């Protein structure tokens, strides 16, 4: 169970190109869109809807149709430098503030 990569160098440079990542999915039956996953740095493992970020190495699965690739990326892998490059710390903080406040409301 690897620590998340927080450096500015990708863990998996073979998956650094959008198109390389897009090829990993094949026919995608799952509720979240493969282009939206690939744009958020994710590629498919081939095992259910398990994906990994090319840069941080961070893995996620069990995608509900309401879960957004970028939000989940920020929620679980907040140290990812690819996420910071693409989205900015301000998007990151919003998302973080939001998912903590989602929790309050429920209790
Ligand atoms: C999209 C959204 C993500 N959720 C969290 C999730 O997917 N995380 C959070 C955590 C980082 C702790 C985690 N650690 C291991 C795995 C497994 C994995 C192994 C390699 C790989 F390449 C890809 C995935 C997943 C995972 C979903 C809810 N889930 C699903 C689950 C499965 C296992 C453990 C915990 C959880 C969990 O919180 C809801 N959907
Ligand atoms: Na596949
Ligand atoms: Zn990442």
């Amino acid at each position: 169970m690897n620590f998340p990569n927080s450096t500015n160098l990708p863990r998996n440079p073979s998956m650094a190109d959008y198109e390389a990542r897009i090829f990993t999915f094949g026919t995608w039956i799952y509720s979240v869109n493969k282009e939206q996953l690939a744009r958020a740095g994710f590629y498919a493992l081939g095992e259910g809807d398990k994906v990994k970020c090319f840069h941080c190495g961070g893995g996620l699965t069990d995608w509900k149709p309401s879960e957004d690739p970028w939000e989940q990326h920020a929620k679980w892998y907040p140290g990812c430098k690819y996420l910071l490059e693409q989205k900015g710390q301000e998007y990151i903080n919003n998302i973080h503030l939001t998912h903590s406040l989602e929790e309050c409301l429920v209790r």
